[PDB]
């Protein structure tokens, strides 16, 4: 009893050029499935026109990854001259007692680092500064350096709120509701690297591993451009 996404235009381009995983990095559903009415507990239309992902367990996942349409996986050059944009408009409900970040869109490398992870997190700590239910962005500083650069872009609200990522040359640049929170970040450490963006919900950290994390999306979509 769960309507699909597909059911809404909104997001049949986005879906044609997606892949869904679920609760690991396992496809459950290819393209073709999503545009034929792929639903479940985890991903599903609300009546209220949302692409809403759920989650439960630690590193465990809902999420579309990018993909050609012609069925190839995206895997452009990350520092590449052609523009790589990602834009959502993203409603992250408060999250359910345990769940402490949650990860909702990213730049990733074609093997294993993430370049980029806006998440939700209930507190972090940067350079000596403690903040609370925020949004925050994570930059990885290289393949071989598991430390990253993070930096807040929003205080946590329910609304509706417009995420743009543009990845061109060796820089990456966030705005928040039209307003640039990271202004070309250096990626240049992803030299000769592959990658891809995703979207969804996927749970970091958890305290308590049963708890759900929730995400919604009233709009997704990824280009380039050239
Ligand atoms: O408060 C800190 O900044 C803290 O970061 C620690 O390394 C983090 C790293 O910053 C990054 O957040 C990473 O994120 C993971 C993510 O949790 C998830 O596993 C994803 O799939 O892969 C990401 C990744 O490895 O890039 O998690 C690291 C972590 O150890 O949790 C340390 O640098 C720590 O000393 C520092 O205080
Ligand atoms: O999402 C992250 O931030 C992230 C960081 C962790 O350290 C891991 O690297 C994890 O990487 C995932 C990655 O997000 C993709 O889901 C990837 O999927 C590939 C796998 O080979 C799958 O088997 C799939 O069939 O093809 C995927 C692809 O490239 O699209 O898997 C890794 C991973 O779990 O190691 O995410």
């Amino acid at each position: 009893f769960y309507t699909a996404p597909s059911t809404e235009s909104k997001f049949t381009e986005v879906l044609s050029k997606a892949k869904l995983q679920y609760p690991t990095s396992t496809t459950v559903a290819f393209a073709d499935d999503l545009l034929d009415g792929y639903a479940a507990s985890y991903f599903y239309l609300t009546s209220d026109l949302y692409m809403q992902f759920q989650v439960a367990g630690s590193s465990q996942r809902s999420e579309l990854r990018e993909m050609e349409t012609s069925g190839d996986e995206a895997a452009w050059d990350c520092t590449g001259s052609t523009a790589h944009v990602a834009s959502a408009q993203i409603a992250i409900p408060v999250q359910e007692d345990g769940i402490e970040e949650v990860t909702i869109l990213q730049v990733h490398d074609s093997d294993v680092t993430p370049v980029l992870r806006i998440s939700w997190v209930s507190s972090i700590t940067i350079d000596g500064v403690t903040s609370e239910d925020v949004v925050l962005a994570t930059i990885r500083n290289g393949i071989d350096d598991s430390t990253a650069t993070k930096t807040v872009l929003q205080a946590h609200t329910t609304s509706r709120t417009e995420f743009n990522i543009n990845v061109q040359n060796s820089k990456l640049s966030i705005t928040v509701d039209g307003t640039t929170e990271l202004d070309e970040a250096d990626i240049s450490q992803f030299d000769g690297s592959t990658c891809y963006f995703k979207a969804g919900a996927y749970n970091n950290n958890p305290t308590d591993t049963s708890a759900n994390a929730r995400i919604k999306m009233y709009e997704l979509e990824w280009v380039d451009h050239h």
